[PDB]
């Protein structure tokens, strides 16, 4: 039967104690997504307290960071979402994301209304990933790639 | 001589009118930026308040949009960029971004630096783009690509 | 061509212009939305800058309330959305609707997992609708039926 | 003797324990409220910490969960309601609510004045509901019944 | 038929208009009310923007503070209520009954149950009073009698 | 001599044992109050958190509800009073007591310079009560009276 | 009739109209005060909004500055008190104020009680004055001095 | 070698366990801080985390309180200052000193440009000092002396 | 005589005036600044609303503006000082000074204390400075120089 | 493999630790960041949760604090940064430097536009020092460095 939080701070206390383990062991977000047959973006960010895992995938993870039994099992429940403490990010990596709205989200929505109508891209019909890509002028840039769903606004 | 604004308000009520005279001209952000030689994202945000035009550009979009001289200047200063009214977007458009940065904001942070190393992704070193597709399943689906340069956190 | 606002401001003061000129004919929101094709609860939220009327209805609500070319076009513009001041509603009767979510926002967030499973009810893929009816026990009440598309979250 | 709170976090924590004890036996709200005469939505909501439980239901629903005589007799409190962690929800499933509220609080407002006078729909003398239905068109809906009574405010 | 407004602002301007008009005739809010029926403290509430006076009574204050059509008009809507400017008041005046709140209002919760039940005491099924009262050791008392209808929360 | 607090956390954490010792023992705040000689409403207030006792009050209280005594001493102390989490409250039974100012806070400021001048009703020189009082039409009515002395604010 | 405002902008916009006439007849806070018999500081605060002349001192700083009527009669108006813009100060000046409370608040608060007893010292039954003190090393120091009755708190 | 925080809990946490032990041995801060050579509002600011002691005055509070060696330390270390919770107090006696910035804020700016020039009045070359004495009208006063250093800002 | 604000609006609005002044002119804050005698920050700030020209300086740069006479005094004011419009800068440029304290604030006051003792570097005697130099790596870096006077806290 | 923080209170929980440690020890920043061959404001912020520390540089501070394993695990972990408690500091010494931004950040802005162009002065390419020198009239400065590069912003 499908189970559910309300108080985020269980899965968060949760995830500090997944990346001390992890850091113990040395171990990447890819491997531990490895074998579970889901992708990295998401079996990463249900460690970090914002996605629910299959049940066998919660103990592949949990038998790789030595977890135990209700560790195992909150990581299969459905979170209370919302990664970011209060509202805006204080990290700088986190930070530069929500940049990137203060300059381009009304742009953002014009373009969206001007390609498909009224509406939204999704945040739910989604998903996210990251790539490292060469700058051909010297060093790295990443790719991330927002790939949501068009829901129309229509009268009634 | 470059120029800079202090107070949004100033550009935000400029696209407004900007915004009003599009309207009753029955015009697409897609053939404003057209002869530009600049991309439709960067267009709009200028538009927008978010970006400067060169000149060539603010006079052209100007023309189009029959702006007077103060603000086809207006156009070419520096803006006091953030489009958000005040910290998380009201409207339902913007706030889908938001979201996106709620659920997945840690764990950008965690393959960034498991992909790249401690630092940020840029967002000043940056562009992005909106694609509309087909959805294999029916309807359609926008690719919204953030493609920001590497810059590390190195110990000094 | 689609047109869309980025500062809620100017819907919001066209908003209180029709609710003076719909005072002054004394109109009802009822009768104002007769004729549109249209359901009351929609054509009501576009005159509140919360939803945009398709041409034919901007042209009949402003006939109906004296509206000038301006305010027509601007009934037509996709909102900038958000009619709540600052966050938590002030007015009681709004106020009370904020607090149905303060007492079950948790129980609807636990129940929609249950019955549908994670993911969400959409505000998009919706309608709404208000219904007066007597109260058995003597007065009358208000069914509110909010009714939203199940979009579910799946791992990928 | 009635006996009330006033610091959320007693019944908050409360929560969070019957929900680690309610995965573990797999348990569905659906079963937890049945037998005991009282709706879901209503029992739930007491098990999150915003109702109190009658004496009898209580004790049934702490036997089904194994919870000790404190916890038992904390269900029977009148809570210190609030389930938002911070005025507005972070999680996406109870945020779509909030966003009804951001698109139709004016509307839900202005209608409630129009059909029934001046005064408030009810949050106290009020009931909810959550039914899942078909959608014609493929995939489910929640249609999600608000039920308060209209108090009005008169002149003195 | 009944009108409603959705934005402060505007019978908050009418205030600060109505109080210049009010100052400039040296006029008591005593004599503004007397002749109109109503209370005192329901007549300056809604000239303060906080209540709708019935059509009479907007007609003689309105003729009293020798305001125009479209005032008197404004005076009988139904509006966005909300007097302080940003949810704790700064004026010391107003201040004090927010800090008898911070003081008492847990207090006021416990006695409440105790006395009537799981529930509330309405604000809307509700009166207000200011009465002067010597005090016996020197100087004067106000007794600010409020009273409301206890509405239950029960099970269902 | 006198002792006083600094972090209302100590006095609210004690409040919370009280409440469920309280709730163990099935006692009400009045008896709580019976035999000390105070108000129930100012004894309440104390184990609240919001008032000191005496010390003949405290031990009183303290041998009716088996506190320690480091308890006993803690309610002599001096409180850093504020009763409310968050500036607003999310209770509704509080909340209500809240809009009665968002509604009267205005009017009450405007009736108390008319009737007493310049200046406040104090908070301090300050009592308060609460009367369950039959309704005529049906039902019970809170009938609370705050009364507090008037303070002048004259020029000098 | 005493009279009273309700919006702080109304005496905060003349208060700015006051410093410019002020500035433009290159006058001081003390000569402007000074035949007035009344304290500099109880008139400087009524200039900036925060108290109100009696009619002779109205008329006498209205004559000095070139006041119209409408202006000399607002501020004899019992303002809507309130000079910090947002709660904590941003200019420098006003900003160390603040921060005195920030280090000294509980000591002050703890002060008080040793010396007095449970209850405050006054913000209206108060005056307060600034003099110039030259510093034994050098320099300058104000002595800000902050006078208020002592009320107490006592059971009921 | 001077030792500082950064996290002001620490310290606020050992003012409550101080505040207990005083409590306990019925202690005042006039009898603490004698012998000590320091002024009762340094002292007792130290004790309450706004003030770091000297060594020789941190043993000797520590002997009278019985505070353990960790804790005699902490005394000493530099704090991370800010008394209060959350930018505007909650208790009435701190509040009062804050309303007193609300009200003459913005006077004493305008009377420290007036007598002194552009600058502050330093909060760090700064001391503060309460006094009682009697009212020559019946009752009891506090004053309060703010004794800073007039920096000036000049041009450059 | 000297001149004081207390709204800051009044300069920033001042501000922008001179900002599209300055732009139709094609002017650089440089050559503003030029034969002022002022550092090239100061004078910029005073234009910025932040600091106050000497007479001299306010009608040298009001010549090269263009600016009128009330503007001109304006000038001269000292400000009510704040140029961040809701205390986080949305501006990417100001912004990254604001993280520049979010990483380095606490290593700030440590290295302060550690090098200086308790006290505080002054933000009143103090001056502020930005030069471009040449990356050795290739493109370009400020170097910006905030230099302040030490005050200690000491006991007393 | 690297690894990263998604909760700043790990880590700034651990500076609480590192501070006592450094306290009981007696030591300097300088003579802990002694050897490390790294810059004394690096490894500070390190030690304060607000950089990562190489694995030698980890061991040997562990060494100097007598730092656990998991505690220098933890050193050599990216952070999530964030140093401020709330947005703004409470704290003199921190609070400063925001003033410092309050004062000068659009001067900072239009200087670095003028300067270098559109664009940032980068907080991530960047490094400070904080120097201590004899200030001339006597007394003592600091000399903070901020030293960043510029990155434009151009069209695309
Ligand atoms: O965002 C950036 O590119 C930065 O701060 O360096
Ligand atoms: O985000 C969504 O997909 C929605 O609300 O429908
Ligand atoms: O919500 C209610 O029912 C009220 O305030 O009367
Ligand atoms: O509230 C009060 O009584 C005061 O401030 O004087
Ligand atoms: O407050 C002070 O003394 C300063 O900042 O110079």
């Amino acid at each position: 039967m499908i189970q559910s939080q309300i108080n985020r701070n269980i899965r968060l206390d949760l995830a500090d104690a997944i990346l001390l383990s992890k850091a113990k062991k040395d171990l990447s977000f890819a491997e531990i997504a490895d074998g579970t047959g889901l992708a990295e973006a998401f079996v990463t960010a249900a460690l970090l307290g914002q996605q629910a895992l299959p049940a066998d995938a919660a103990r592949l993870v949990g038998a790789k960071l030595d977890l135990d039994e209700d560790s195992i099992l909150l990581l299969q429940m459905i979170p209370l979402r919302g990664c970011i403490d209060d509202r805006i990010p204080t990290d700088p990596t986190m930070f530069r994301f929500y940049e990137m709205l203060q300059v381009y989200g009304t742009t953002l929505k014009a373009l969206v209304h001007e390609k498909f109508g009224d509406g939204i891209i999704s945040a739910i019909n989604f998903k996210l990933d990251v790539k490292k890509v060469a700058d051909p002028e010297g060093g790295e840039r990443a790719v991330i790639t927002l790939d949501g769903k068009y829901l129309p606004t229509k009268p009634f």
